């Protein structure tokens, strides 16, 4: 059994199926909240999954994720809420106006940790951001902006299955799950 | 004495300047690391101030300070260094373009603990951001669009003296002195 502190269920959900071919191991919510650092996502999820597990003692994961727009040098990235908030997806088609570069990624970084320590576990996926909202009501924040590696629709107007295999979340999963089947 | 985990010296320069008087005069950098956490600028010189006695044991100070400017919603906030280095003065501008409400504010958090716990205080500056960077050296980061209160020049336009009376960071400190003052 491993824990997953975070408020959102959807979350643990996520996480099961990914790994439901491990009969061995089962994902569960822990409401137990941490403090995310400043920084880039592995030092917020080292950091949350080492305060966690010093609260829990128990196998656990925390994750963070973040968006990257090449021109903007990162940003808006470990800040991706935050600026998707107070200046949303707007804010990043203004700051990209007139841009060559239109280049950005997704990634997640998987905070996991237990008796022996934490372990990192990562996903990107690199793509382009659209000059428009392109929208099908299918994703959240900037996924109406975002164009994946060769598609030419963005994640918002992608279904979960067709976003199933290529998303970042996927594949810190993926990195993750090898950790526990390679398990000793 | 008092210590102030900082790495830069020229913020005890200024604190033992402004707390002169104060036959206590006695403001000390020791270099001591914290997380800085996301939240608020409170929250972060909170967590901090508390981290940092809690190695040292020893009267603490730390500071956070932020440039928030109205249309943006607060933005950037407590994120005013990562935004500035990743998209600048130029990516607030951009921002703000045919934008009329280019109200903003400048504000430090000061941190102080003891054996008692922590104490915050403040300091603000309102202003407005210019619709270009102007300066003559003075000043970092967005001092270069900033006016203050009733002025023309930015903060970079003007000299240390010339914003005596005009810096959040004097004001906080200036806060810092009356709680000084009252338990000496």
């Amino acid at each position: 059994k491993i824990y997953f502190a975070t408020g959102n269920p959807n979350k643990i959900k996520e996480a099961n199926i990914i790994l439901k071919d491990l009969k061995d191991v089962e994902i569960e919510q822990i409401k137990i909240s941490y403090p995310e650092i400043q920084g880039t996502l592995e030092e917020v999820a080292e950091f949350g999954a080492k305060w966690v597990y010093n609260i829990l003692k128990k196998p656990v994961i925390v994750e963070d994720s973040g968006f990257f727009v090449e021109a903007l040098n990162g940003f808006p990235g470990t800040y991706s809420k935050f600026v998707q908030e107070t200046i949303g997806n707007e804010g990043i088609l203004k700051l990209l106006e007139g841009k060559d570069n239109r280049n950005a990624y997704f990634k997640t970084v998987i905070g996991y940790c237990d008796e022996n320590g934490v372990r990192l576990f990562k996903g990107i996926v690199k793509g382009r951001v659209s000059e428009e909202i392109r929208s099908k009501g299918y994703g959240f924040a900037y996924d109406s902006i975002f164009i994946p590696e060769e598609e030419e629709r963005t994640f918002a107007e992608m279904t979960t299955e067709e976003k199933s295999q290529i998303s970042h979340r996927k594949k810190a999963f993926e990195e993750f799950k090898k950790f526990l089947l390679d398990r000793i």
